[PDB]
This record gives structure tokens, C-alpha cells and sequence, in this order.
């Protein structure tokens, strides 16, 4: 039980959960940019709240936010796909995303990942902690003090590992399976990079915020 957490870890989890919970053709794509813009704003507010984030150098703060935006977007998308989208609309979502321009070439691993995540049946607590862990990655491009980020990420990993034992005691490889998904998640940085290239070749245009956060 959550009695397994120290009061300090309990407080940290409560903080994270409270903040996590405070979150046609060419028109289709416009809808996706709008969704992405909206998520970015949510991601900034969650990011700012992470424990110790404020003790990080400002430039490192920014690089963590930029570095994690795509991984975070896909992790939140997996959550929506599994926890919010009726299974019966699954096909609709995919068909519409196809018709936005995005080719099934990279739509395929996207939905595979969503279903992969679904198979782990992650709790909201795991989604919240994974997101925080994604954001606090010490090995992001351009980070100056990786030690300090590693130091903020460590306690979150500890809490998540305890939560894995707690939610699936008889499945000891669960924590590792989650790390496994973090690997699969990271492949989307390249996928998205490919995507923005093509999009910008077809002159897709973007909001200034997305231009900044996605390096277009
Ligand atoms: C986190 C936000 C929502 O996701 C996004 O913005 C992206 C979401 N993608 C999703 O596959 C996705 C989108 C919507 C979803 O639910 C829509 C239905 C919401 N339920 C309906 C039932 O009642 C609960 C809410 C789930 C996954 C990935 C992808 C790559 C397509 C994409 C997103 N934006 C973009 C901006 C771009 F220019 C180019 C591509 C994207």
C-alpha cells in the first residue's frame, strides 16, 4: 500500500498528482497544431511545478522544456487514447490523422505505441510520474548541469519503482517494462523531426510557439 511511501515521498506524489490533474484536409492539420499549442501551455505549467525545477539554471529549464515537448505530447496522447477515447472511435481518430497529411508511414508506430502503453494498463500516477521523468531527463541536448537534473529525476524514479511494486506486486518486471516504453517513446523525436520537415516543405506554417518549441 501507499504506506510504502515515506511522508516525504507521499508529499511529492501528492504535489505531482495535483499539478498533473490541473491540466476536411488542411483544417484537420490546423486542429492538430491547435491541440499541440494547447498541450504546450499545459506542459509549461506542469513543468514549472515539478519539485526543484526552479533550482535549475534558467537556460537548462528552457532546454528541458523544449527537449521534452514531443515525448510529453505523445505520452499524453497515449493517455487520452487509452483513458478517454472510446475504443469505437479509435479508427476514426486514426483515419482523420491520416487525412491531415501525416502518412500512415509514421502513424503506424504512433498507434502501436498507444496500444503498447494500453497493455501496461498504467495508472494515472504512473502517467504523471513518467511525464515528470521525461521532462527531467539529464541527457537532453544542450543541458549544462546534468548532475543537478539527475538529482531531481532520481527521487521520481524511486517513487515510480515503489508505485510499480505497489500496483503490480506479482509482476516484478513492471518498472523495467515502463522504462521500456520510455525507450519506444524517445523514437518519436526522430519521427516528429521527419514530419516537420515534410510539413514545412509543403508550406504547412505554424504558430510562433510551436516554431520555437519544435525548432522550426
Ligand atoms: C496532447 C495533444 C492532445 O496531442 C496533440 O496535440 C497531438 C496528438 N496526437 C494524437 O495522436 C492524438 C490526437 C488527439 C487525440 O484525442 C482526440 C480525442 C479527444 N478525446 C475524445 C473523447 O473524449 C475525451 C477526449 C489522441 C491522440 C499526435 C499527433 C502526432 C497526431 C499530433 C498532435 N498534435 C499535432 C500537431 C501537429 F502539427 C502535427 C501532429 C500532431
Amino acid at each position: 500500500s501507499h504506506g510504502e511511501l515515506t511522508p516525504d515521498q507521499q508529499t511529492l506524489l501528492h504535489f505531482i498528482m495535483d499539478s498533473y490533474n490541473k491540466q476536411s484536409a488542411e483544417e484537420n492539420f490546423l486542429i492538430l497544431t491547435e491541440m499541440a499549442t494547447n498541450h504546450v501551455q499545459v506542459l509549461v505549467e506542469f513543468t514549472k511545478k515539478l519539485p526543484g525545477f526552479q533550482t535549475l539554471d534558467h537556460e537548462d529549464q528552457i532546454a528541458l522544456l523544449k527537449g521534452s515537448a514531443v515525448e510529453a505530447m505523445f505520452l499524453r496522447s497515449a493517455e487520452i487514447f487509452n483513458k478517454k477515447l472510446p475504443s469505437g472511435h479509435s479508427d476514426l481518430l486514426e483515419e482523420r490523422i491520416r487525412n491531415s497529411g501525416i502518412s500512415d508511414e509514421y502513424i503506424t508506430p504512433m498507434f502501436s505505441f498507444y496500444k503498447s502503453i494500453g497493455e501496461l494498463k498504467m495508472t494515472q500516477e504512473e502517467y504523471a510520474l513518467l511525464t515528470a521523468i521525461v521532462i527531467l531527463s539529464p541527457d537532453r541536448q544542450y543541458i549544462k548541469d546534468r548532475e543537478a537534473v539527475e538529482k531531481l529525476q532520481e527521487p521520481l524514479l524511486d517513487v515510480l519503482q515503489k508505485l510499480c511494486k505497489i500496483h503490480q506486486p506479482e509482476n516484478p518486471q513492471h518498472f523495467a517494462c515502463l522504462l521500456g516504453r520510455l525507450t519506444e517513446l524517445r523514437t518519436f523525436n526522430h519521427h516528429h523531426a521527419e514530419m516537420l520537415m515534410s510539413w514545412r516543405v509543403n508550406d504547412h506554417k505554424f504558430t510562433p510557439l510551436l516554431c520555437e518549441i519544435w525548432d522550426v
